């Protein structure tokens, strides 16, 4: 067991470099058009606070420099979408793969393609977290990297990266340019929520602890979804919905542990720490694996 | 900071489906020829303790089902390397990358593409383990993935998973077909060596540590190789030797910390633990990353 992402390629046919003054980024290229973040036209003197509808209106087509590869387009257009410009181009992407743009839920993963002028660099897996932050790995110029999922041959576009947070953390968008979270393309005190862990999450990891033999933890007893909830809230976990017990319901049929059992063996370990022992090779309890993670990696879908 | 794997689509375009009686496993397919694991022509009667000469002369070109996505490849020729079959086929893959066959030396990482049925399912990232194996997420039918690293447009292959070792570590061969470690393919008492700690890898994950502004662990101290390593040898970490330090030179220069500093930083972490503190969001030290998977990760490669 292992953080793992999804093979990336029908991805790296789609990233291009989008330039725009001497600000380049990564844009992402799907048929006729290129989805890169809105703040590729500011400058330096604009930053603290820009008016992008003005920003953009003193911008012309031509100067829009976008790349594939080596090869340069031609942009035919340009619009912005909340915080996204779509760059019309003439050629539509021959690699352009069957997809679709999702708004993910706090709590869900995807994996990161992180590219620096409209190159890929490296794949790795991401969650989105309860204040609508992502802990990721990404440098300067690593805006318009996209997060994605695929379900056979469909690539869902879920994410397009903006900005680091000074906390370190970085924040961004769905394809149509809506931030997640109350962040705002500006360089301006900008604070994410205190950060919650993701029970659901935390119980399918150890449901594959459990899977791949590491049982130390389980324990005697059940509890119930109120009780459990009630030490939740105590540790700044999330709380557990009834949904969830149902999303965890495959889990639980191939353990033969229930889902209140698991949970029951979860406040103990929140009481009392793991002491010294890890589980699946960490001493700390993971938040990133969704339920489907769990049962995609031990299913090998 | 986070485990960082390649791109993967240059390898996606390679991974085929291979049949052999009632057995399935993925092949790679590189101009005409499609490497796979020779246990494939294995029966569940022969399993013990084959005679894999003597196997492969009862076997037709024609026993040999290659499919290339749902194109079905015409074996034209097949022949045995080492622990790998080499199935010619009639036609060269059109997505054939620029590639090369590498044999990695223990402590050194790679992407693995996790494929069943010849289709991916997964990339991450691995190191091969000082005794030669390596900590992966395998499945059944995951054999004949590939591990790989990319160098601009230039794949390097250089592991094929071929086992499980019951004691849940993978072993498998480069692409010439000779195993890593004493390993073979037969189902037979098989055991690796004690497993110890890449210490070089596990000083460039301090750096990358300090590198991203986590630093309590910095001492006063230096060292010197000498006695630093008689330290080592007591917590069954592998000896630095003078190429280790000259591998860390940049690491080294980039946050003015010298190498024998950050040895003295260490010898102390393992005489004294972490004692419930956390280092990159992690309660053990890390030893899966190289001075250049690091230097890669913080230079945007
Ligand atoms: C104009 C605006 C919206 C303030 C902005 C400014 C810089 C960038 N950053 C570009 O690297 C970059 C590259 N090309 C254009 N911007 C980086 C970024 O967020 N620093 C923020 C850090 C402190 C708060 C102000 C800006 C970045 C670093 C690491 C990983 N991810 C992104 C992103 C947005
Ligand atoms: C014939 C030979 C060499 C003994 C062999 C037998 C089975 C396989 N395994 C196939 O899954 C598989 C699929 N198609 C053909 N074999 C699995 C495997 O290693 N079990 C070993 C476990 C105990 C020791 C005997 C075999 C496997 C599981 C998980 C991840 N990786 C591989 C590999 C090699």
């Amino acid at each position: 067991f292992r953080k793992m992402a999804f093979p990336s390629g029908k991805v790296e046919g789609c990233m291009v470099q989008v330039t725009c003054g001497t600000t380049t980024l990564n844009g992402l290229w799907l048929d006729d058009v290129v989805y890169c973040p809105r703040h590729v036209i500011c400058t330096s003197e604009d930053i603290l606070n820009p008016n992008y509808e003005d920003l953009l209106i003193r911008k012309s087509n031509h100067n829009f420099l976008v790349q594939a590869g080596n090869v340069q387009l031609r942009v035919i257009g340009h619009s912005m979408q909340n915080c996204v410009l779509k760059l019309k181009v003439d050629t539509a992407n021959p690699k352009t793969p069957k997809y679709k743009f999702v708004r993910i839920q706090p709590g869900q993963t995807f994996s990161v393609l992180a590219c620096y002028n409209g190159s890929p660099s490296g794949v790795y897996q991401c969650a989105m977290r309860p204040n609508f932050t992502i802990k990721g790995s990404f440098l300067n110029g690593s805006c318009g990297s996209v997060g994605f999922n695929i379900d056979y041959d469909c690539v869902s576009f879920c994410y397009m990266h903006h900005m680091e947070l000074p906390t370190g953390v970085h924040a961004g968008t769905d394809l149509e340019g809506n931030f997640y979270g109350p962040f705002v393309d500006r360089q301006t005190a900008q604070a994410a929520g205190t950060d919650t862990t993701i029970t659901v999450n935390v119980l399918a990891w150890l449901y594959a602890a459990v899977i791949n033999g590491d049982r130390w933890f389980l324990n005697r007893f059940t509890t119930t979804l109120n009780d459990f909830n009630l030490v939740a809230m105590k540790y700044n976990y999330e709380p557990l919905t009834q949904d969830h017990v149902d999303i965890l319901g495959p889990l639980s049929a191939q353990t033969g542990i229930a889902v209140l059992d698991m949970c029951a063996s979860l406040k103990e370990l929140l009481q009392n720490g793991m002491n010294g022992r890890t589980i699946l090779g960490s001493a700390l309890l993971e938040d990133e694996f969704t339920p489907f993670d769990v049962v995609r990696q031990c299913s090998g879908v």
